[PDB]
């Protein structure tokens, strides 16, 4: 099943985000309230986006580090479908977010933007976490860290463990072939869509490439 | 003396103000807790600094990536300090620190959940001078207590050159566990906000710190 496309709204205000969504809401599968937007506007961003686009999956990229129940409930009460929990969070923080998520028929992803270990990954699975976001840090990318062999190995291993894997971190259209033959769940594009000359055509290019590579 | 910080882990500004209107003058540091950062966004920082410009305002954003961008948003909103979560990429902590210096502020590494002594050395080499030794709320709720392993780890961090903040469901009675250590800040959230008398709770903390240090 083709990788889906997620747009990251890493905008500081709602109006900046809407300049993107008004173009591409019907060209992507998942609308993400990026961490930058969650911090810029708060959880109203999730509520307002879901109200605009109630037929789409809305993801609140809160990167919950602690207070799993309280922070997940705030996002779900704002009508989020999915929320993120950062990989270094205490295991009880993940479980607590998942418990709330289940009350709302939502889901939790673990955000792999840190150091983390294979034992922790097993803990996530036993806890009933079914999604991870394999994430090349924005700041690592800026310090010259490219997608490499080790990333492919790890993604495959996470998939083999039974996670649906999302891939993200400065993805460009030309990076998609690196991942061919792996059952990627979702590719996230932020800058490569929002900042394109034509965000609509950028999203359509990602979709065509995906349909070729995984078709 | 160790400073006293109140954590505003509220979902709305008006809820936070129920606490600050009682105790803003009784503490040294007013923290915009992560919960308030998510509830209201960075306006919480701007509003609270405008109200209490003579106090240190900490934005507990627990930055995980996009260090330069998220730190700048907090500092543009007049934060004094910001937190970066311990599993962030080292370039995230450096990014946030570089921005902090532009604004004459500072970064704290939030030690919630998993981290390593190797990473602690990395932070130090990066120029990070503050950490928050944090017993996770969810760990506390699963029965994790403070213990001697926590004291040993705090001393170790202190010896490495970090100014250490101590937090995680701290009660007045917990203060003597840390005697002898040059603790930079003690945070109280629930034990001040939710006390029968928040003013007495804050003054009792300050009194005990003055006794012990
Ligand atoms: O969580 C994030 C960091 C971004 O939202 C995501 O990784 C994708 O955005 P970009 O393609 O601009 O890196
Ligand atoms: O980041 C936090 C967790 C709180 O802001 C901090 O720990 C103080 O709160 P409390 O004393 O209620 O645990
Ligand atoms: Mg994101
Ligand atoms: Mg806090």
């Amino acid at each position: 099943s083709l990788p889906m496309l997620q747009v990251a709204l890493d905008n500081q205000t709602m109006d900046s985000a809407y300049e993107t969504t008004r173009l591409i809401a019907e060209e992507v599968d998942i609308i993400e309230v990026g961490t930058i937007l969650c911090v810029g506007e708060g959880v109203r961003a999730v509520r307002d986006l879901k109200a605009l686009y109630p037929h789409k999956i809305v993801l609140a990229d809160a990167k919950i580090a602690d207070a799993g129940k309280i922070l997940s409930r705030m996002c779900f009460e704002a009508n989020a479908d999915w929320v993120t929990v950062i990989c270094c969070a205490d295991i009880n923080t993940a479980k607590g977010a998942l418990d709330v998520a289940k009350e709302f028929n939502g889901d939790v992803q673990i955000e792999l933007t840190g150091y983390w270990t294979w034992e922790q990954a097993q803990q996530w699975r036993d806890a009933g976490i079914g999604q991870v976001v394999y994430h090349r840090s924005r700041d690592a990318q800026a310090a010259g860290v490219a997608w490499g062999e080790a990333d492919i190995t790890a993604i495959k291993r996470l998939s083999d463990m039974g996670f649906k894997v999302t891939v993200t971190g400065g993805l460009a259209l030309e990076d998609l072939p690196l991942f061919k033959g792996i059952p990627i769940h979702v590719f996230i594009a932020g800058r490569s869509i929002r900042d394109a000359a034509s965000p609509v055509e950028a999203a359509r290019q990602f979709k065509r490439s995906i349909a070729e590579l995984w078709g």
